[PDB]
């Protein structure tokens, strides 16, 4: 067939009950997490592909990076329920892998400073309970699959996208693949 299990995408031998239909892991210290991002934009190309309004989910990972990978789990709950994901995705990949400027809690901070969100409110989500309902989302969505590489997409608990079987010597083709196979997937 066109798309076979074990080529495009893997089925997983227990799927999750009740997932997002669209859920994408991600860390801010993952090299091809920025690359996905930044130079292939694999979120918004796989949106434009699914119909209008599906529910399109992204996690941040707590194991790479230590100390501070968990304090971006946590800023990306901040980001999530204060709804600036778009503000603030360029400037923590970019402080983290590029400029090499982000290396503790407080210069997470100011990316959201700098980024227009007030300090107070910051500070008051940072430590809110809403906030930490949400960590705990991330990491429960992340054990469910027993989460161990990103970057890393899931299609309704039950397909897992396989970019190591596709050509990338083109970057545009290979988005366009990820991104018909997310649809193909969502149509199971
Ligand atoms: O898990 C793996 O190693 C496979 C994989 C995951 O994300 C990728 C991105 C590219 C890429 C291609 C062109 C430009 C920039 C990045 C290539 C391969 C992979």
């Amino acid at each position: 067939a066109q798309y076979e299990d074990g080529k495009q995408y893997t089925t997983l031998e227990k799927p999750v009950a009740g997932a997002p239909q669209v859920l994408e892991f991600f860390s801010f210290f993952c090299p091809h997490c920025y690359q996905f991002e930044e130079v292939l934009h694999i979120s918004d190309n796989v949106k434009k592909k699914l119909p209008e309004g599906v529910k399109m989910t992204k996690y941040h990972v707590n194991f790479m990076g230590g100390d501070l990978g968990k304090d971006l789990t946590q800023a990306w709950a901040v980001a999530m329920a204060l709804g600036v994901e778009d503000k603030v995705t360029v400037p923590l990949f970019e402080g983290v892998q590029k400029t090499q400027t982000i290396r503790s809690a407080s210069d997470i901070r100011d990316v959201f400073i700098n980024a227009g969100i007030k300090g107070e409110e910051y500070d008051a989500a940072w430590n809110s309970f809403v906030v930490k309902s949400l960590v705990a989302q991330q990491e429960k969505a992340a054990a469910d699959v027993q989460l161990r590489g990103v970057p890393a997409m899931f299609v309704n608990g039950k397909y897992q996208l396989n970019p190591q079987g596709m050509d990338t010597s083109n970057m545009d083709v290979f988005v366009q693949q990820y991104a018909d196979t997310v649809k193909y997937l969502s149509e199971k």
